[PDB]
């Protein structure tokens, strides 16, 4: 948290009391001027000078995912944000509300002078004071609901949790201190992963456990006061004081304790924060007396599986891979999942598992996926193996024995073709099969009787064998599992050799086997990898001091092989053997490199990490590109002041009239998380007949006396090959001849 970001608003709006992030990204700002919102490149005022909604927001909520509900002190604003409209409900609400917490379908309201609740169908206004329910005072500073739905207020005088069952407050004896006369509880936040409340007051700051009813004094911060709480992206407890922001991690760990420097302009803005907010992708986002100071976030994006099917089911990925025909295939140990786009919006996915009604495997263990000469798709599992149908959109399943009992193929590990048309398949307990191909694939039944057989009798130092893979000159290698050194079949003489059993033995004992673009092999083993020329050689580095390890999964990217490891990633020149370590503290289980979109993914535990090729540095996730404001002749333009223009967020196509034909246009994708602002074309469909370019700093299209007729304003990001994108947003633009006038747009 050594530097920020430095935002503000107006001399006017030094003020900045609260965040909110709508459903779809936008930051809104609360000031003491009213509301603003803010798209990564500028401010935007929603609301006018002298008016009701030209007033100090105190605090805020999201209601329905359209309205922003904020806290005044005339009661409440609801700003309909979609609309770009205050839409005020007849309701007679409080004054100097300071603030909100939803609980359900019901919203609490703290005040100055009550605690309320306000049921949003009904609109049944409750109260609930000091008398009647036990409140230890009227005046409410902040409240907040803990996912076990229990309701935590804290006033002028104390903390304490709302009883249900018979409408009454129960107190949270925190300390009552000498130097005070009353207890203020400024701020209220719950921590899932310590499993408390944090309480923020004059002078200390509390963890209460729910679960023993312990008050602990964290910390004791002499002659400040604790306004606002939050949780970092690492999981760290932030406190805004009026004087400066201070970081907690553990008991053993020191407090940082950062502030302005005014001869610093990327120091934070200023000591008093009035209110910090977690952004949905991590970055803080600090709310002081004077400005607004963002600290981003800062990482590989990681998927889980409920964004590509969700479904909140769970996997371990153990073979990842993408298909000559586009489609990714995902597999593990609960089933394979079938996708595209990995994110991307849509995916379309299917998930092929044991049991599933329309989509069916006979074993949900994925071992291995592959796709053969003639691109047709086998998996590897538990069950045997399958090939795909992507007609049908099923798996067909074959069982394969040897000519004599038992040996058969149910579970198998690894798969491919060779240049003979024949599949090679190792299996755990029944070695070897070789297999035409097309034979199995013309086969009636049973059960199919494979051509060969490598075994142990005749060839094979056993039978429990991982990975098979092929040579420039046609040999192939055995990965075997606890075993000493790897075997090597010569399929025209079938002779079968044991080698490398003097080096690759023991705590060497290899479990990871691989053959890179130039012909030469790479195992894996405890501590090290060694590279082999399967012919006119015959070597090995480690990792050190880890050791332990071990070698999870291994794959070629450009002129590395990338080796993942219980430990942390390995990244490992091809010529050289010079090894380098990255720094999650994810575990990936899976590899899988796409030349075509130059990138890796790492697979793991629910989910899967995507990464550029050269991890230097993050992939940033693809931002649909908004329109964050409309100007017609030069005046910025919004159904908040007029009838005649719509919300240009929420607007594929807009009619205006043959004399707002002065446009500008502010465009953004909400680049809050980045160091460097992302590049933009764009053209004018019916005017332009090739791309414009931006300077990445200047967000504004602007086009001037436009004839009557219809366009298109296509913008897009210029992809990281210089490239524009082909999912630009486009707006459809009709100026309306004079005559055509009523047409104007309206309401």
């Amino acid at each position: 948290y050594q530097q920020f970001d430095n935002i503000y608003l107006g001399a006017e709006a030094s003020v900045v009391s609260c965040f909110l992030q709508d459903s779809e990204g936008l930051i809104w700002i609360g000031s003491n001027k009213g509301l603003f919102s803010y798209d990564g490149y500028s401010t935007q005022q929603h609301f006018t000078y002298g008016e009701n909604n030209n007033t100090r927001i105190y605090c805020g909520v999201i209601i329905d995912n359209t309205y922003l509900y904020m806290g005044t002190d005339n009661g409440i604003l609801v700003y309909n944000y979609r609309a770009d409209r205050y839409e005020q409900p007849e309701t007679d609400f409080p004054t100097d509300v300071r603030t909100m917490a939803l609980q359900g379908d019901t919203l609490w309201l703290g005040a100055l002078n009550g605690l309320y609740t306000y049921q949003l169908q009904s609109r049944k206004l409750t109260s609930f004071d000091t008398r009647r329910n036990g409140l230890p005072n009227n005046t409410i500073y902040s409240i907040i609901r803990t996912k076990d739905n229990q309701i935590y207020v804290g006033t002028y005088n104390g903390l304490c949790r709302y009883i249900p069952s018979n409408g009454k407050f129960e107190g949270i004896p925190l300390p009552v201190h000498s130097s005070q006369s009353n207890l203020f509880v400024n701020s209220l936040l719950e921590d899932t992963t310590r499993q408390c409340v944090w309480i923020g007051t004059e002078g200390y700051l509390f963890q209460y456990f729910p679960s023993t009813g312990q008050i602990k004094q964290t910390e004791a911060f002499h002659n400040n006061s604790i306004k606002s709480l939050a949780l970092d992206g690492n999981g760290d407890l932030l406190a805004g004081t009026d004087n400066g922001l201070y970081v907690y991690h553990n008991d053993t760990t020191p407090l940082q304790h950062i502030i302005h420097d005014s001869r610093n302009i990327q120091s934070l803005t200023n000591n008093i924060i009035w209110n910090i907010f977690a952004d949905q992708e991590h970055n803080i986002w600090l709310g002081t007396d004077y400005g607004i100071s963002l600290s981003r976030y800062n990482s590989l994006q990681f998927i889980p599986i409920s964004q590509i099917t969700g479904t909140g089911d769970g996997n371990q990925f153990y073979s990842l891979f993408r298909d000559s025909k586009g489609f990714y295939w995902f597999g593990g140990a609960n089933g394979l999942i079938r996708f595209t786009d990995p994110a991307g919006e849509r995916h379309d996915a299917i998930w092929y598992r044991m049991g599933d009604k329309t989509y069916p495997l006979s074993h949900n263990r994925i071992r291995h996926i592959y796709e053969d000469k003639e691109q047709q798709l086998w998996i590897a599992t538990d069950g045997s193996i399958n090939r795909y149908d992507y007609a049908t959109r099923q798996f067909i399943h074959y069982n394969i024995v040897d000519n004599t009992g038992t040996y058969n193929t149910n579970w198998t590990y690894y798969i491919f073709e060779d240049t003979a048309g024949q599949l090679w398949i190792s299996t755990c307990l029944g070695g070897i099969f070789v297999v035409d191909k097309h034979k199995l694939m013309q086969s009636t039944s049973g059960q199919y009787i494979a051509e060969q057989n490598y075994s142990v009798h005749n060839g094979l130092s056993g039978m429990f064998i991982n990975q098979i893979i092929p040579d420039n000159e046609g040999n192939v290698w055995v990965l075997l599992y606890n075993n000493k050194g790897i075997d090597k079949i010569n399929p025209r003489t079938r002779e079968v050799t044991k080698l490398f059993a003097d080096e690759l033995t023991g705590e060497k004992s290899p479990n990871y086997l691989l053959c890179d673009e130039d012909g030469l092999l790479w195992v894996g083993f405890h501590g090290g990898v060694m590279r082999i020329n399967p012919k006119d050689e015959s070597q090995s580095i480690s990792f050190g001091s880890f050791s332990n390890n071990e070698i999870l999964s291994m794959t070629c990217v450009k002129n590395s092989i990338w080796v993942s490891t219980t430990n942390g990633l390995w990244i490992i020149d091809r010529k050289t053997m010079d090894a380098r370590q990255q720094n999650t503290n994810k575990r990936f289980t899976s590899l899988l490199f796409d030349p075509k979109e130059d990138c890796v993914y790492l697979g793991g535990a629910d989910g899967f990490g995507i990464s550029h090729s050269n991890l230097e540095a993050t992939y940033q996730p693809e931002r649909p590109i908004l329109l964050t404001a409309l100007y017609i002749n030069n005046q910025l333009v919004s159904p908040r002041t007029r009838d005649d223009v719509p919300n240009i967020r929420y607007t594929n196509s807009i009619k205006l009239k043959y004399d707002q034909n002065n446009l500008s246009f502010e465009l953004s994708d909400l680049p809050y998380s980045l160091d460097e602002k992302n590049k933009f074309v764009y053209r004018l469909e019916g005017m332009d007949k090739e791309w414009n370019f931006l300077k990445s700093n200047i967000n504004r299209i602007t086009y001037s006396n436009l004839s009557y007729g219809n366009y298109q304003l296509i913008i897009s990001k210029l992809e990281r090959d210089g490239q524009p994108s082909n999912r630009p947003h486009i707006l459809n633009i009709r100026i309306l001849p004079p005559w055509l006038e009523h047409h104007h747009h309206h309401h």
